[PDB]
């Protein structure tokens, strides 16, 4: 049984798959991709999108981070269930992971790259989204309840981008959304998460360089 | 049936049509409620506070929003007939991949064909045909994307066929010329009662969009 993950270290999408694999206790080979110089392997495995992450299981690719996490859930179904068994609860978990997928990366990218009114609107919507997510969390330890679940996996990687969001967006997420930050730190107490996520400083530095190389600031 | 099943929808919505087909394929009698998107009902706003969009499937008073998530819910709840997804995890991942591709591409490219002008429109026409061709390649020689039976990708995609006269007329396209296998597939789908009963006529969607374009000052 071979498991390989094509990834790029600061990608929140790849981090999702890293976490799912670690949480299931699945040993795998991580392969770092240069997105400026995509490998023949990456191009062969994801011809449609040419993006990471790509999960390769016994030579067969699974593209799209959340689809890969669901695949992991369905194949390694012995322990640590990432989705609820009840259909309605499963639909809700999918709904919120979908919400994260649609909002967070894009709003964050606009925070880090856009300017003026687009930037302002992105900041506002970003905080609104975090607050909606806080509301959904309620007084649960994780979105998954007492254990990490699909939504936690979908969402917590974006925490690694928080210094970038706060610095370039002039936000103080800590004071606006303390429930959210406390939740993220709880996730970071889990080995599966800790070992999958780079530090906020490394990501901040990477994004700073990215901006400087895009002629932003 | 003891269950209450209600669908909040807007008749020409490809997204709502997915849920209609899924319910019909399971043989579920449901209450359809037409929504005016310019005058959304209190029920719609209550059931989908996050997106305020249709379709919303309401099962025993609980809402399931997002069309593909609703189709999956229907599959998991009514799991003793006409399975809409494969059992093999890898095949399931591939079906999800292609449904996702449809979700990311088709509606927005079609919208641009129907409402854009100039270079944006020409670009959207090109990308649209390219996407249909990629999907055609995935279909291969199978009867449906799901194989011998209608599947998740068929449900995700066939509603867009109802917009084809609109795409062809507003975009100056001949999709059957470009993609004959695709069109033959869609027509096969439309021969199934579950699909036929769920989908409006192309002419009606065309008339609707023609009018909308006029209202928006598009031409
Ligand atoms: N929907 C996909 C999204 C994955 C994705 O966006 N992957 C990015 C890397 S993470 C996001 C990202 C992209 C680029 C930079 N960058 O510094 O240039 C940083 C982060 C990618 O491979 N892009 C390749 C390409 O388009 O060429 C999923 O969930 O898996
Ligand atoms: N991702 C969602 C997308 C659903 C969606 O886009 N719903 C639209 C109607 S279908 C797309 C559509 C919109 C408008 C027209 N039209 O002719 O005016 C046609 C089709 C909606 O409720 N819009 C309300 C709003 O945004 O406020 C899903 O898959 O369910
Ligand atoms: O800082 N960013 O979030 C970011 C900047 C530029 C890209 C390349 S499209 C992607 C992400
Ligand atoms: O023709 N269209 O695809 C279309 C036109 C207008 C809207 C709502 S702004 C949505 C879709
Ligand atoms: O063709 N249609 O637009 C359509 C089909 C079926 C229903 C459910 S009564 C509603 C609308």
């Amino acid at each position: 049984d071979e498991v390989v993950l094509l990834d790029f270290w600061p990608s929140p999408f790849g981090m999702r798959v890293r976490i799912a694999l670690a949480e299931k206790g699945i040993k795998y080979e991580y392969k770092e991709e240069d997105l400026q110089n995509k490998s023949p392997l990456l191009l062969k495995m994801n011809p449609v999108h040419k993006k990471i992450p790509v999960l390769i299981h016994n030579g067969k690719p699974i593209c799209e981070s959340l689809i890969a996490v669901q695949y992991i859930e369905e194949v390694w179904n012995d322990r640590n269930p990432l989705l609820p068994s009840d259909p309605y609860q499963r639909a809700q978990t999918r709904f919120w992971a979908d919400y994260v997928d649609k909002k967070i990366y894009d709003l964050g990218r606009k925070i880090c790259t856009s300017k003026g009114e687009e930037k302002e609107a992105a900041k506002k919507e970003f905080i609104e989204a975090l607050k909606l997510l806080e509301e959904q969390l309620g007084d649960k330890t994780y979105f998954g309840g007492d254990n990490l679940g699909f939504v936690d996996i979908a969402l917590v990687p974006f925490y690694t981008w928080f210094k970038a969001y706060e610095t370039f967006g002039t936000l103080n997420i800590e004071s606006e959304c303390p429930k959210f930050v406390a939740w993220a730190k709880r996730c970071l107490q889990k080995e599966s998460v800790a070992k999958s996520l780079p530090d906020q400083q490394k990501v901040y530095e990477f994004i700073m360089d990215l901006r400087k190389k895009l002629g932003i600031e």
